[PDB]
DNA sequence: AGCGTGGGCGT
DNA sequence: TACGCCCACGC
């Protein structure tokens, strides 16, 4: 179930987590709360401002199991692997 | 390709 | 609640 309804009016959204809502409405707020030190943009999620840090860093963590290939996220990563089959 | 950013959730 | 994985949609 979904019990936790967003209040704002124009939004029928629900989550099963109260801290979902509570993420969510920073999209109505445009509360950003994580700022990149390196250019000064803002991000909603803290995990989205480590990620987008690896632009500057160039930081490549994930390696493809079949060529070796470096990604800065895991989906990437994931998005690539599939290119090696048949 | 590079990468923003919500969806759902384990801890 | 935060932190941060995966997952997914969309340029
Ligand atoms: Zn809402
Ligand atoms: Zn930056
Ligand atoms: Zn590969």
């Amino acid at each position: 179930e979904r019990p936790y309804a967003c209040p704002v009016e124009s939004c029928d959204r629900r989550f099963s987590r109260s801290d979902e809502l509570t993420r969510h409405i920073r999209i109505h707020t445009g509360q950003k709360p994580f700022q990149c030190r390196i250019c000064m943009r803002n991000f909603s999620r803290s995990d989205h401002l480590t990620t987008h840090i690896r632009t500057h860093t160039g930081e490549k963590p994930f390696a493809c199991d079949i060529c070796g290939r470096k990604f800065a996220r895991s989906d990437e990563r994931k998005r690539h692997t599939k290119i090696h089959l048949r």
